[PDB]
């Protein structure tokens, strides 16, 4: 009840990087989302603060083509839209 419950499309995201649970602290979520971005190589060599998720499950979930890591509010909005209420 400290924790938060992923909607199952994001929870399938988390397991494609080795996650075992189905509830999580925010930290776990942020950390797994980062696995993803760095494993699936979703970024520009030119400007590395932009993540491009255009043709990818991540983009699906967040409903965007791309977004900047410097933009937290906007990130948490995207994450929460995927949290079981
Ligand atoms: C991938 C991740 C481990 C990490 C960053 C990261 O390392 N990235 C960004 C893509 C290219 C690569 C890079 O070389 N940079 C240092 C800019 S830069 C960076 N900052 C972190 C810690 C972060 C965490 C929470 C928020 Cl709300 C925003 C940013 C965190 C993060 C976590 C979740 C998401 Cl969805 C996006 C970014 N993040």
């Amino acid at each position: 009840e400290t924790l938060v419950r992923p909607k199952p499309e994001l929870l399938k995201l988390l397991k494609s990087v080795g996650a075992q649970k189905d509830t999580y602290t925010m930290k776990e979520v942020l950390f797994y989302l980062g696995q993803y971005i760095m494993t699936k190589r979703l970024y520009d060599e030119k400007q590395q603060h932009i993540v491009y998720c255009s043709n990818d499950l991540l983009g699906d979930l967040f409903g965007v083509p791309s977004f900047s890591v410097k933009e937290h509010r906007k990130i948490y909005t995207m994450i929460y839209r995927n949290l079981v209420v």
